Parts: structure tokens; C-alpha cells; sequence
């Protein structure tokens, strides 16, 4: 009973897959991240009581962070690193592989929890990006497409929209995305600060 939840992907990346700059962050996306907030807090109303998302993230994204918005509330947050010295936090927890995050939250929010586990998030990290790929469970991956090639030193490991791949990962239809998301998402291309990108849902059979 460590595999009772199936996870997903959510990412924002250029054609060429680029998904990082030398620290830097290549674009100005307001509305992206209103999208990221909207997504992983998502939670079905009925169950909203007490169910929560959970948002696993490399150690470089937990920096890559302001302290402004971390951590990210109304979500439960997990660090995923080996070298845990001087860890603070709060209410964040470390786990040292993506199979040992799963466990601890199997284990820390069980039944004899108040507050239940909803939806799993991979957010970040070119390295979680890898791990989760090769994953078992992963079969889900909301993504953003930038419409700009501009200069990235970090990128996603796997051409999930390319033909070589086009039998295992597939694109839902608008409506599905939607649907999954649960509220209303734009549709087509939406520009915001001299950028171009749309959102899509990718999915694959387990
Ligand atoms: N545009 C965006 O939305 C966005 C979002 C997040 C980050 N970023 C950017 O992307 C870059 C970072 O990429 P990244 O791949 O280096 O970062 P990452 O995955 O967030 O952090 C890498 C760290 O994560 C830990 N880690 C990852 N996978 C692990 C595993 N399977 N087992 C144990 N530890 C694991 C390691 O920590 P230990 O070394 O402590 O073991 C490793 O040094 C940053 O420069 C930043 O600017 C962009
Ligand atoms: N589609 C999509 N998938 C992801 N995994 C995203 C990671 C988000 C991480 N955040 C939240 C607040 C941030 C402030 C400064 C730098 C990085 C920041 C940013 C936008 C993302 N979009």
C-alpha cells in the first residue's frame, strides 16, 4: 500500500525543452504562475475539508523560491534531498528519493490523520523530472508551452511531445484538461510580457 496514487507532472518549458536558465528564469509569466497556484491547490469542494495536494520539488527549486511564497500554502510541501544538514521549515517535510516522500506521506497522513492527501505534484527539478519520468505511477503531465527559443541550460529529460514518444505520451482534448483541472483555463495561446504559451495535459496508459 505505498503505490495507492498515481502522480503528476506539472512543468513550464519552450519548444526545445528548456526549462532553465543559469539560475536566471528566462521569462515574465504573472499569469503562469496563477495557473501553477490554481492547479496544485485545486481540491474537489466535497472533500475540501480536509483534503490537501502535495507538491514534491528538488532542493535547487526550494532556493530557486522567495522566501515570499514559501512555502507554498494550502499545499502540503516535501523537499526531496540527500544531504540534509541545516534543514529548516516548518511544516515541510525531507525525504531523500521520490519512493521515500511516498511512504512518509502514506505513513504521516494515514487514517489517523485529519488531513488527507488529494493529488501528488512533481514540480520541479531537471533531477525530480528525471526520477519521476522513469517512474511507475507517473502518468500525468500538465504542461506549459513557450512559443520562444530563447537561452536555457537546464531541460527537461525527456521529449514527452516529440514522434519518438507519440505512442506512449498522448494530448487531451481542451474540454479533458478542463475537466481535470476542474475550473475554466484558456484556451489557444495567451501572451503576457512579449510571450507566447499555451497549456497542455499529457497522459500515457500505466
Ligand atoms: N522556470 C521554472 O518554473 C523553474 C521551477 C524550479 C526550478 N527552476 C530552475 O531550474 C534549475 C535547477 O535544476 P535542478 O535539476 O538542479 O534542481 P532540483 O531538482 O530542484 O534540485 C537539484 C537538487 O535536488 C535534489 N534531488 C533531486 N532529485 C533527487 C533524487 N532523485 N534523490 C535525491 N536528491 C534529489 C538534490 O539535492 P542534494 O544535492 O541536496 O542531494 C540536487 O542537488 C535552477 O537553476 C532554477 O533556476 C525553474
Ligand atoms: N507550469 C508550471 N510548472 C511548474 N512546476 C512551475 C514552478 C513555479 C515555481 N515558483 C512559484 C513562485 C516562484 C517565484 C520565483 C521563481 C519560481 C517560482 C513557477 C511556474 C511553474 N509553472
Amino acid at each position: 500500500m505505498n503505490q495507492q496514487k498515481s502522480l503528476t507532472l506539472i512543468v513550464a518549458l519552450t519548444t526545445s525543452y528548456g526549462i532553465g536558465r543559469s539560475n536566471s528564469l528566462p521569462w515574465k509569466l504573472k499569469k503562469e504562475i496563477s495557473y501553477f497556484k490554481r492547479v496544485t491547490s485545486f481540491v474537489p469542494t466535497f472533500d475540501s475539508f480536509e483534503s490537501m495536494n502535495v507538491v514534491l520539488m528538488g532542493r535547487k527549486t526550494w532556493e530557486s523560491i522567495p522566501l515570499q511564497f514559501r512555502p507554498l500554502k494550502g499545499r502540503i510541501n516535501v523537499v526531496i534531498t540527500r544531504n540534509e544538514s541545516l534543514d529548516l521549515g516548518n511544516g515541510i517535510h525531507s525525504a531523500k528519493s521520490l519512493d521515500h516522500a511516498l511512504e512518509l506521506l502514506y505513513r504521516t497522513y494515514g487514517s489517523e490523520s485529519s488531513v488527507q492527501i488529494n493529488r501528488i505534484f512533481v514540480i520541479g527539478g531537471a533531477q525530480l523530472y528525471k526520477a519521476a519520468m522513469d517512474h511507475p505511477k507517473l502518468d500525468r503531465i500538465m504542461a506549459t508551452i513557450i512559443y520562444k527559443d530563447i537561452h536555457c541550460d537546464v531541460f527537461f529529460p525527456l521529449k514527452f511531445r516529440d514522434k519518438e514518444w507519440s505512442s506512449v505520451w498522448k494530448k487531451e482534448k481542451h474540454s479533458d484538461l478542463e475537466s481535470w483541472v476542474g475550473t475554466k483555463v484558456p484556451h489557444g495561446k495567451i501572451n503576457e510580457d512579449g510571450f507566447d504559451y499555451e497549456f497542455e495535459m499529457w497522459t500515457r496508459d500505466l
